[PDB]
């Protein structure tokens, strides 16, 4: 199925805690979890090729990738990483990340589409999991 769309957040669980495991200091966390930082996600999918733009009121970030091909992005806390996405199933992709420099928590993300059209974004840092759920506007 098709991940394309303009997605708006309807659920967010455990995001502040993910930030703590990543070592984001408290001043930045308050900003990051504020409504001004609420994410909107735009996806354009063509087969295995994806464009994903994630924007807030003050920030915008775009990734471009094809499933199975390595690309560069940033960890949630903004460290450059090499990422690789694979299909876990027909409706679910999983991305492993490796830091370009230094050491840190093991991080990953997954995106999956439910039959009822919800987009579930899961982010992990070691033993902590954050889940965000979106629907199409
Ligand atoms: C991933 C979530 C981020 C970056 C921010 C979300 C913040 C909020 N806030 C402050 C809020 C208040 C009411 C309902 C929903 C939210 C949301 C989780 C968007």
């Amino acid at each position: 199925p098709n991940f394309s769309g303009n997605w708006k957040i309807i659920r967010s669980e455990n995001f502040e805690e993910l930030l703590k495991v990543l070592g984001v200091n408290v001043m930045l966390r308050k900003i990051a979890v504020a409504a001004a930082s609420k994410p909107a996600v735009e996806i354009k999918q063509e087969g295995d090729t994806f464009y994903i733009k994630t924007s807030t009121t003050v920030r915008t970030t775009e990734i471009n990738f094809k499933v199975g091909e390595e690309f560069e992005e940033q960890t949630v806390d903004g460290r450059p990483c090499k990422s690789l996405v694979k299909w876990e199933s027909e409706n679910k992709m999983v991305c492993e990340q490796k830091l370009l420099k230094g050491e840190g928590p093991k991080t990953s993300w997954t995106l999956e589409l439910t039959n009822d059209g919800e987009l579930i974004d899961t982010m992990t840092a070691d033993d902590v999991v954050c889940t965000k759920v979106y629907v199409r506007e």
